[PDB]
This record gives structure tokens, C-alpha cells and sequence, in this order.
């Protein structure tokens, strides 16, 4: 009954054979991640993040993950998505023109009527990312997790419609895709995926019917 | 006992009309601007079955004419018509709409100066397909469903705004082949539709 990520029936293909509230990760229309390649170039996104100890950090459901009280908001076309939590996947699930990255984050958000907003940004080998540290660093009265500067200042964004590339795999998931990659040491990594247990967490790249991409840049702060 | 809240209920194949995040029609009124970017290529033709079905008139052809997108060839297969027009832009009512299905466009039409182009609806005529649609078109696409059951999702919409024409005789003589009753679908729940605007010829 409980769901994964390999080959075995337990598996990418068969979600849907798993549950039948799995069904749509079969019959969606909108399914994520893909592959961005066909986009249109052309902004209402509003950032209120603040720095926070987290509710709780913990793995869960094979991915690594940090839960907040929602102080922290983003503002779409007039309405306000709050922050529930920030996980990770190891690698990158979103491709941007066939881009994996080894680790992307997933800021997960939804309205007043529970419609979803969801912010992803990849990650590169390079120097440590110090924001990182208190999520790894303590386990436990809790320690910062530097929200507001957490994002790039400036960023270009993919904005489309598309899923949730966990189950349920629910369709009406607004999804931002940040193009700037952020960056991080190469034993965060390490450390990092063995603690999200080593096993690659990253659905394969859903069918593509056309979806309508959008590429824009804002100020997050 | 046949209704739009309802279609869900009626069949299991239904459920999608209310399962669905992407469902059309919704109201156009949050969008994107952009430029004369697009690969959107018409290649109608005046083409001569006609037939009342599920509350609407449909005009129905052979694979002749068919639309270019984005370096796909999509295949007209039927013209048929919404009283009033479904899809909303900016809040924009209008008595009659035509959806073209492939992909589906849709325009709406409004009174005023007879429409020639509707007479041969109202061995067959030909229809002057390449007389039907403005040479520039403004529209507005997005990934929807069928306004009809089973609600398909998938849809590559794409709504012209610029208006056709119509008659008031015109206007209420086919709706009697709809027999005078409305078949729009309401506005459904929207989760934040990427609208993109742009113009083609
Ligand atoms: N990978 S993905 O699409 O961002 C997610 N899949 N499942 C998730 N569960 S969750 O983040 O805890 C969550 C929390 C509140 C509402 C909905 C979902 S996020
Ligand atoms: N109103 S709408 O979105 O254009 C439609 N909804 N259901 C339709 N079914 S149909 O017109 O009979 C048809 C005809 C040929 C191929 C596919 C569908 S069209
Ligand atoms: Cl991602
Ligand atoms: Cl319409
Ligand atoms: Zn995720
Ligand atoms: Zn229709």
C-alpha cells in the first residue's frame, strides 16, 4: 500500500494501480514534472516570507522536509498563498530544456480556497549554501530558517499549469520554476541525499500536450 | 434531471466535469500580453452533413482543411453553436458562439448586420470557411476541456475576441434548430489559468 519511487511495480508506471485516489497520476491531462521547452516570453507574484524556526523538519513520505506556521505568504494575481512547507528533491524533477540539477527545493503553497501555488529552484555544485545549515544542522526550541533570503533577488520564472509530482498527483497546481539555480557545497549534497536515504526522488518527466509556459521575471525582495 | 452541476453524477465517465482542474468554459479576465510571437497557420477552404444534436447545430466535413500549431497538424472536423456564447472575456456577454473543432476556436457573434456566411446554415451549400474568419484575429489560448460531457481535459483552446455579426432573425432562427433552448455551460472554478494574448492573420 505504501508508495515509491523504482522500477517494481511499487512504481512510476503503476501509482495508479496503487490507489484509486492515485487514479489521475494515470488519467491527468496536466501531469508534472516535464520538460520546459516551449514557453512564451513576456510579475503579480508578492513575497512575505520571514525568517522562522520551523514547526517541524522532518523526513517524511521518502523525501526530507520542514513545516512552518503560515507568517509566510505569496501574493498571486490578488491572492494571498501561504507557506505550509519547503522539501527536497534529489535531482531535479523539473527539466528546463533537458536541465536536471542534482537538488531542487519545493516551496509548497495554497489559497482562502485551497488552490495550490507551488515555487521551485534547482541547486548546483559549488560553494555552501549557509541557509541549508540550520534544516541539516539541529534536530530537536528550533533553529532560523532564512526565508527572505533564501531566494535569488532577481529571478526569471516559468509560470504553467500543471500537477503534483507526488500522490495524489493532483491537477490545478500552479507552478513557478525558477531559472537561477541556487548554490550549494558538494558534501551538503552528499550528506543530504543519504539523508533523503540515497534513493533518487525524482519523478520521471510526465507527457506533454502542449502546455502553455510562460517566462517572466520578478523582485522577491 | 439531465444538468450541468449534475453531469458527474450521470455517468462515471462524467465525473471529470467536476473532477477536473482545467474546465471550460471559465471567464477570461486574468491574462498575459505578448508579441507578435506564435506559429498558428490556417488553411481553410470553402467546403460543402448537417445535423441537431445534444442541444446544438453541427456542420460536419471531410478531412480538407486543417490548422497549423506549433508544427502540428490538427484536422477540422465540425463547426457547431452555444447560445449564449460560453467562454467570458473581461465579463464579455454575447448571444452566439461557433466552436471550431480540430484544438477548438471559438468566436462569438453579435447583432447587428447580417452574416452571409450563416445563410447556407440556415447536396449542401458551400460554406465560405475562408470567408468565416477575420483575416486578423486577437485571441486568447490556454489548456482546457470540452464545454460539453465528458468534459475531456486537454484542450488547446484558443478564443478570438473580435466579434462576428448577426442578425436579430438570424440570431433567433437557429436557435429554434436549438429549439429555443440555451445550451451554455456556467463558468466553472478556475486554479490560476496561464493566459497567453497575442494576434494572428
Ligand atoms: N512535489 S509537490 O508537487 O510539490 C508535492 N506533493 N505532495 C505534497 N504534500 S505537502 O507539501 O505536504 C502539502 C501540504 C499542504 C497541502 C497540500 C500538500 S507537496
Ligand atoms: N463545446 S466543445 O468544447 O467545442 C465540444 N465538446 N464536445 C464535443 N464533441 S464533438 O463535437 O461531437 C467531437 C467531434 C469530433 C471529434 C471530437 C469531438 S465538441
Ligand atoms: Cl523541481
Ligand atoms: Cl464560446
Ligand atoms: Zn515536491
Ligand atoms: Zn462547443
Amino acid at each position: 500500500t505504501k508508495w515509491d519511487y523504482k522500477n517494481k511495480e511499487n512504481g512510476p508506471h503503476r501509482w495508479d494501480k496503487l490507489h484509486k485516489d492515485f487514479e489521475v497520476c494515470k488519467s491527468g491531462k496536466s501531469q508534472s514534472p516535464i520538460n520546459i521547452e516551449h514557453y512564451y516570453h513576456t510579475a503579480d507574484l508578492q513575497f512575505k516570507y520571514a525568517a522562522s524556526k520551523p514547526k517541524a523538519v522532518f523526513f517524511t513520505h521518502h523525501t526530507l522536509k520542514a513545516s512552518f506556521e503560515p507568517t509566510n505568504h505569496i501574493n498571486y494575481r490578488g491572492h494571498d498563498y501561504v507557506l505550509d512547507n519547503v522539501h527536497f528533491h534529489a535531482p531535479m524533477e523539473f527539466l528546463i530544456n533537458n536541465k536536471t540539477r542534482p537538488l531542487s527545493a519545493h516551496f509548497v503553497h495554497k489559497d482562502a480556497k485551497g488552490r495550490l501555488l507551488v515555487l521551485a529552484i534547482g541547486f548546483e555544485e559549488g560553494k555552501e549554501n549557509p541557509n541549508l545549515d540550520p534544516i541539516l544542522e539541529g534536530i530537536q526550541n528550533f533553529k532560523e530558517v532564512a526565508l527572505d533570503a533564501f531566494l535569488p533577488k532577481s529571478i526569471n520564472y516559468y509560470h504553467f499549469n500543471g500537477s503534483l509530482t507526488a500522490p495524489p498527483c493532483t491537477e490545478g497546481v500552479a507552478w513557478f520554476v525558477i531559472e537561477e539555480p541556487l548554490e550549494v557545497s558538494a558534501k551538503q549534497l552528499a550528506e543530504i541525499k543519504k539523508r533523503m536515504k540515497n534513493s533518487p526522488n525524482q519523478r520521471p518527466v510526465q507527457p506533454d500536450y502542449n502546455t502553455v509556459i510562460i517566462k517572466s521575471s520578478a523582485e522577491t525582495r
